[PDB]
């Protein structure tokens, strides 16, 4: 019934097209060569598509031209002339001056524009404020030219009255650079403060403002923000305020039913401008990559379905909301149509959007038939234009592009027009996981309001329960010594967290003999039964997430997201280690002949010491633990003294778990005490020690000594710190490179073995990165760990704060300094700090600081970059960000380093997708989270039978 | 009928015989109305039970009291039930236990119309007192068997062919019982040995007017069992008499061509001596034999291809029965039918031929020959429990056989068509060659020294080794010859008064010269693509190959290395070569992690820069190559510092390392005194690894060193250590006697006990302690101890002088402490240190805890495996360890109790191969160090991750 008729008016339309005057498909101009060359070949278009991203920030005819020739002077002029080209069909103007002759003829052609400035990430403050300036000037500026234009009926007018005759669209993240959504009503209230200007600014002008729609993740942020302002008293009056809301989210059309209350409550229409939406590969990349469910539809179908019932859904409720109908896809257009008419809504009711330069054929025909037809009309730099071009080249060379479709694969008028509704398939959320693969333990989501207030109660008890009496643990028995260690909260130094019973060197000599009488019988106990007690342990972890984080915020200064990584780490050496010892369990058949059975297998080495650190205080610890116990060896564990607390927890969950007495023993105590006794002692078989250089050097000459009685020798797993940079090549996207720089550096105050202390930018990028980077290190915010608005929290304890702000006033004398931020007292809150035009061979580029302390190294091209780079005594993180092949690659061969990334931050290491560690001065023998780890706790051993007797052997 | 229509006439015969057969009223070997027959059923239908049954019945006759009868049966699955109804099935196939016992059966037999071939069956013969007892046995037998013939009555069917009388008297002799020190390399020796002592034998046979006739065993004494035969009795003294016979296995590729020579020969020895034609006993043994050792395969291995050369090898005898004689020994109704026939049509009187078939076997067939008016000789078994539960066990074998042909008659019901048929019809040929598995790893194949041509080379290799003498070995740095003015003179340990090498000994400033050329070709041989070092190194190892017996000699002479140890260094050596670069080739893909769209991680292996090597003498050639070309196609440069004692050896290696090719720098020659340049490499600060294979106090040394993080030193040093072992061997009870005894003397005294694996400490379970001791005994004074240079050395000489005076220390201070149960004799002129055995040493004495390096081995007694195992797992060693036992549940507990890192069970604990027994143990034995094994070559590696985002303007390529 009605589904046939949408079909008869979509049929009208495309008749009307055909008699139209050419389609941006078509292979006689540049833009319709480079799509179809593009779509013949996914490694062209995937050259092609990059080659342009980059092309406006190379400065130089050779730099264009060695681009090129890695993708696939004169040309440069060429090849750019040709590609900035292509921009300008998209982009109506470089400026709004350039831009108004443009909207003009546009409106004597019966079409309206809604403006949009195209900008980079807005990352610091400074951009923030020249983005919100940029945009009161434009409303202004419009405004006051529209006073001498005439009223254009069809674009001017609706059923009700005048319309606007200027309209803009506003970016909501571009106004403000620190959105936290674990701070949500502080990040909503300073949205909603940067937006009020504007809109107001609109209002008393009569200028339509329309907020965009982003991507997923500020998407709820983004409608409660909208839908608060304008109920504000001096905007609940004012119809034209508009929001987006996107078809192709499966919670879109639940958001169309509560605009559509929040209208009739609110008394006043606004206006939803609906669209199909932007970003649907990076929705599906970053929610798998999260292990979160998926917030698209993923099939195309259900987002056509989708945008049609919403459409129906508006135009029911046009007399409370106003909906707009941005699409270039005919079917849509048409339902739309049959929706409205079947509602006698009058046809001066309804607005068509498209972008500018799309569709021209279409966009005609509708305005041929009498329809209020506005362009998205984008205006800004060269930079931000490309960027747009390329987003118009992927969404146009989309297999599920509907104008593809029409203008290029010659689909059917019955396929092109068909009920998206009609064999539906329905899609699921859920990313199937396949059988027998490890994923990692996603984090959490506190964008949910449900996760924010489960952190407030959990920091809530863990502050009622402080302090914390932690007892040392032998044999499943709780011990004391009388020597209490005092451990304060980092970020309120003079509250205390725990209290520590530090063990004496006769209770080390205990902890020692109770490891080594549990491993005569640990080593037999079945390698399914020890993974399954390393699972439950996983298991414990993840019921008591909110607990495990609120100890590492009080405790250690973990920020709430750091602690919940810490957390999800933890779990994921668990479940790794259990999978990799259950799939090491099996004998390795080794030669294979007949009447010889010959099998290579792995078996325990026996007591291990563990001396963990305190920065992941966790992760870290439970990997070595778990590691060291599945493979067969019992364990005594000496916890940081900054950390043991979280330490203590773990212990408290071993034995939930059930692990049997003495197979983990719990000893806190001194490094230069106790963990000195455990490494010198004749059972210890494995040391594995995270911690400094200094202590890992010692360890390794104590560990070389043969005791009397040792009958073995000594293996230690050793990771000692790095000094780590990252390299910023002249064409680097500075929007991710200075956000990954920035979190390479400053997260966790720089107190990682992987932070980024060096960065290595190349002289011609050097002032444009470096000012980026600085502005955006001004805008980060330092709070103690439990207020969920940290960037960065303190650092560890005071000796780590006087070490610091000594290293600081050090360098002050020898460097320039381009930025100190100011910090909150009460605590050892050392003050992000970055250092300019620091030799590479400067102590303060050598040695680790272990704080938020950065050096800004110059280099004059890759060559002296990769040699700087290379001149520390580490060898642990390093990376790149680069848009040229030839320079990529070669930092892959030539950076010396354990983990390697190109094009993000050097942080943030996780089980099985980056193995963790590295070389030089940074370790030896410790790859956690990889599939070589596990056998560093095990040796190796081949059992060999003769099965031939008589004459005979069994076969296999 | 039609021209060529023979095989229908064959059919036809065989037919008749198969009808006669019904009419017969004899029992099958296959009825499941006896224990025999219906264990055979089972074992047929499941293999784990056959396998189970098999065994168990091999280890019942050693089993000594009731409770451990019942023991064995639980793990396997009553002793005088079961014991009896074993022993029940053995005397269907044993005439009698002794020649007293037998001689009814045989003279039962001859009523009956059936002649006999009578067989002292034993167990191996691993020592001369055993040798001489069985020449004996046979001394007597026939004497005493002539003597009692001398009342028979005569019975022309048995007594008599066409041309004459017959002897009533006939033995079988086994070969390689009459003798315990079979070498093949030495192969004029042990020919001349051989004979000697089948001579008398043959003699006795002759004056009593006996028929001796030879077995033919496995085939690596085939070749040399034909001219033991062939030239005795060639001899004047026996080139007249007829009655002699050799045994020819149809069943080997060779055997027709071993047919024809032997008629040759016999037409020119003039008289006519007799060819028992059987398919042969050994066909499982010889395919595993030949796949372990890689070499072709000497049997067929299509049934058909068997029996079709049967009937052409017995067709050629047949049509030659004038200059010999053939006895067609077979239970197969188509193989005899044909024998029938092609006699038939040469118009030879039946009572020219002689069928030959074993005691208790074929009973219906047999019986019908015999109404047929043929001759029948049955194999005559005579001998104790232990060697008749073996026998029986081979008889279970062959009747179990999927190629049985008397399976496919009495137990498959095969239509008679498919039994008579043409074995030569569709006869498809398999090849010797096992096609190699691509990708898959394979060893090297040693030399065999039965070959006459590789004596031969072997001989002229070492006479120009000799001629060469005094070798001048230089520094090797850059690939450029020095010269230090400090010379040491490397002495042959076989004849200690002869040069072998005159060593250029490093200084330290050259000692830095290599490290810095080491540290500068890193620079770029770190960025040679894997496939292309790898090709390197592969092209060593075809050096190494065409050089194999230069390489031996060379070992020979500056180490002692006897032929074979040497062949195994050479082979080892090569394996190395090819296993690593066939790692690296696998290690070389970048391994994808993660796997999350958008962002490409990839784990990958990167090189860790000089590596220091440092190299024992005992396996002069092959550690040090595995060290070497491990680091190299790792993508590291090498400093290699050899031992003293095998420069010359080393110096070999490194010419072929600069033949295959590889820039100068990136392998560097250091020779000279460890304690000097050794040092200083290990403590250098561009030493990023270091290899050491050697004593405990050194690696002890070393890894202290390695430890120190020196001036300018920017990165931590690994050390990859072995450090020897105090090895035991354990005894079971139960232990098959024979392969224990000859695994323990191997392993203890192969290289003169010269290597970590080697078997130091024995550990004797109490009931079995007087058996194997005394055989063990018995075969260690059977040894010869002899320069290195002569093939018939079984150990050589020691080292040098350092450890020959510290070995003879060790034995003076143990006769003090110890019952000295054997030491041996030993020439002059080198460093021969005796075999020496010590018995109920305790498990705590300074003896058992030791290591010696030398051939000396404390015999330690346990109550039971308890106390075996805690002595096993007492000492401050864990590299190799082993059992002897025939209990499922004792092998089990020393699988999962006895501390070593090689673990055997059932051989001995030396000989470990690349691929096949990957090296390496803990505790004191060392650490990171399991060669020709999977992760290896990683320890000369550092892992690495390489991540890249791949997202873009909200776009990422799909993978
Ligand atoms: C910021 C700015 C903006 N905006 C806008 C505005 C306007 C005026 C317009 C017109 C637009 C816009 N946007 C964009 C949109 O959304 C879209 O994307 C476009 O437009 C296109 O679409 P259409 O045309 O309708 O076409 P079609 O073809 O039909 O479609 C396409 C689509 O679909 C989807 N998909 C794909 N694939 C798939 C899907 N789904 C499911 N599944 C699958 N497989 C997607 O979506 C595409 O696209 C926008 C805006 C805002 O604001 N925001 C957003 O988001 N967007
Ligand atoms: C030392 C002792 C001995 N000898 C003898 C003597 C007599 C009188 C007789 C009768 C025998 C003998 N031996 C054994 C023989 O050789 C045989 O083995 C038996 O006998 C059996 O055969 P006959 O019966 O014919 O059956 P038949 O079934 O038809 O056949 C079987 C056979 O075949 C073969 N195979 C198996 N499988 C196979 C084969 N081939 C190839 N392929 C395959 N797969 C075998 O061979 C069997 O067996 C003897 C003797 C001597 O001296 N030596 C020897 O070696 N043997």
């Amino acid at each position: 019934d009605i589904q046939s008729q949408i079909v008869s008016r979509g049929e009208e339309i495309l008749k009307r097209m055909e008699s139209q005057s050419a389609s941006i498909f078509s292979k006689d101009f540049w833009y319709g060569s480079i799509m179809e060359w593009s779509m013949k070949n996914e490694k062209f278009k995937t050259n092609m598509f990059r080659f342009v991203d980059v092309l406006p920030s190379i400065n130089s005819g050779d730099e264009v031209a060695r681009h090129l020739k890695e993708y696939f002077g004169l040309m440069a002029g060429a090849i750019k002339k040709n590609v900035m080209g292509m921009a300008k069909m998209f982009i109506t103007g470089e400026s709004p001056d350039e831009a108004l002759p443009v909207l003009k003829k546009a409106r004597k052609n019966k079409m309206t524009f809604t403006v949009d400035i195209l900008g980079e990430a807005t990352l610091s403050e400074k951009e923030a404020q020249d983005y919100s300036n940029k945009y009161m000037e434009l409303v202004t500026w419009l405004a006051k030219d529209a006073e001498k234009w005439d009223e254009v009926p069809q674009i001017d007018r609706d059923h009700e009255g005048a319309l606007p005759k200027v309209n803009v669209s506003v970016k909501m993240t571009a106004l403000y650079s620190q959105i936290k959504d674990a701070a949500w009503d502080e990040s909503k209230k300073i949205l909603k403060d940067r937006l009020r200007p504007v809109f107001r600014l609109g209002m008393e002008k009569g200028v339509f403002v329309n907020l965009d729609m982003e991507q997923y993740s500020v998407k709820h942020l983004t409608l409660e923000v909208f839908t608060e302002l304008i109920n504000e008293p001096e905007f609940k009056n004012y119809k034209f305020f508009g929001i987006v809301i996107q078809a192709y989210l499966r919670d879109s059309f639940e958001d169309v039913k509560s605009l559509t209350e929040f209208a009739q409550k609110r008394g006043t229409p606004f206006w939803v401008r609906l669209v199909k939406g932007a970003y649907w590969d990076y929705e599906t990349i970053e929610a798998e990559q999260r292990g979160w469910p998926v917030p698209v539809y993923t099939n195309k179908a259900e987002s056509d379905a989708n945008y049609e019932l919403c459409a129906k859904y508006l135009l029911e409720n046009i007399k409370f909301i106003r909906p707009a109908f941005a699409s270039h896809n005919v079917r849509t257009l048409a339902a739309c149509m049959l929706y409205a008419e079947k509602l006698n809504i009058p046809k001066e009711a309804l607005e068509f959007q498209m972008l500018y330069g799309m569709a021209e054929p279409i966009k005609k025909t509708i305005v041929d038939m009498g329809y209020r037809m506005r362009e998205y009309a984008p205006v800004g730099e060269l930079i931000p234009g490309m960027a747009y071009l390329v987003r118009r080249l992927l969404e146009n060379t989309s297999n599920e592009s509907w104008l593809r479709g029409k203008f290029a694969d010659n689909k059917s008028m019955a396929e092109l027009l068909k009920d998206p509704a009609q064999g539906l398939t329905p899609t699921s959320p859920v990313i199937p996981k396949k059988p027998g693969k490890f994923y990692n333990e996603p984090l959490l989501d506190f964008a949910v309001k449900a996760d924010r207030e489960k952190m407030l109660k959990a920091l809530a008890e863990a502050k009622a329960s402080l302090p914390v009496n932690v007892n040392i643990v032998i044999n499943n028995k709780e011990l004391q010594s009388g020597k209490i260690f005092d451990r304060v909260n980092p970020s309120q130094s003079d509250q205390i967290v725990g209290k520590i019973q530090m063990a004496t060197t006769e209770q080390a000599e205990q902890a020692m003999q109770a490891a080594q009488t549990a491993y005569k019988t640990w080593k037999n106990v079945p390698c399914e039964q020890r993974a399954a007690l390393v699972d439950k342990l996983a298991d414990i972890m993840t019921r008591d997430r909110f607990k495990l984080i609120a100890t590492q915020v009080l405790e250690v200064g973990k920020p709430w997201a750091e602690a919940d990584g810490d957390i999800g780490e933890a779990i994921d050496f668990c479940r790794y280690y259990a999978r990799h010892m259950r799939e090491l369990q099996k004998p390795l058949r080794v030669g294979g002949l007949p009447g010889e059975l010959s099998h290579y297998i792995y078996k325990s080495r026996g007591v291990t010491a563990v001396i963990a650190p305190w920065n992941f205080p966790l992760a870290i610890l439970a990997g070595m633990v778990t590691a060291a116990a599945v493979a067969g060896n019992t364990v005594v564990m000496k916890p940081a003294e900054q950390s043991t607390v979280v330490a203590w927890g773990l212990m408290k969950m071993i034995q939930e778990a059930g692990f049997p007495q003495g197979v983990i023993n719990f000893l806190p105590g001194y490094g230069e005490e106790v963990g000195e006794y455990i490494v010198n002692h004749k059972y210890t078989t494995t040391i594995a020690f995270t911690g400094s250089k200094a202590v890992g050097l010692h360890i390794m000459n104590r560990a070389a000594v043969v005791q009397p009685g040792q009958q073995h020798v000594k293996r230690c797993i050793i990771e000692m710190g790095g000094k780590n940079a990252v390299i910023i090549d002249n064409d680097a996207d500075l929007d991710e490179a200075v956000d990954g720089v920035i979190y390479s550096a400053f997260g966790f105050s720089g107190q990682k073995c992987s932070a980024a202390s060096r960065v290595i930018v190349l002289d011609e990028v050097y002032d444009r990165f470096v000012d980026r980077l600085v502005e955006t290190a001004k805008s980060i915010e330092i709070h103690p760990a439990e207020n969920p608005k940290a960037y960065m929290g303190p650092v560890v304890d005071k000796e780590a704060y006087d070490r610091i702000l000594g290293t600081i006033a050090e360098a002050e004398k020898n460097h320039k300094l381009l930025f100190k931020g100011s910090v909150p007292g009460g605590g050892f809150f050392a003050p992000p700090t970055i250092f300019g035009d620091v030799p590479g061979d400067a102590k303060l580029a050598q040695a680790e600081i272990f704080g938020p302390v950065v050096a800004v190294i110059r280099a004059k091209n890759l060559d002296q970059a990769l040699d700087i780079a290379n001149s520390t005594e580490y060898a642990l993180t390093g990376g790149v960000f680069s848009r040229s092949p030839a320079n990529i690659n070669r930092v892959k061969e030539e950076l010396e380093v354990g983990n390697l990334y190109v094009n993000r931050g050097i942080t943030g290491a996780m089980v099985d997708r980056h193995p963790f560690g590295g070389f030089k001065m940074s370790g030896i023998g410790s790859k956690t989270g990889g599939p070589d780890y596990l056998k560093q706790y095990m040796e190796p051993a081949c059992v060999t039978e003769n099965t031939l007797r008589r004459g005979f052997a069994p076969a296999e």
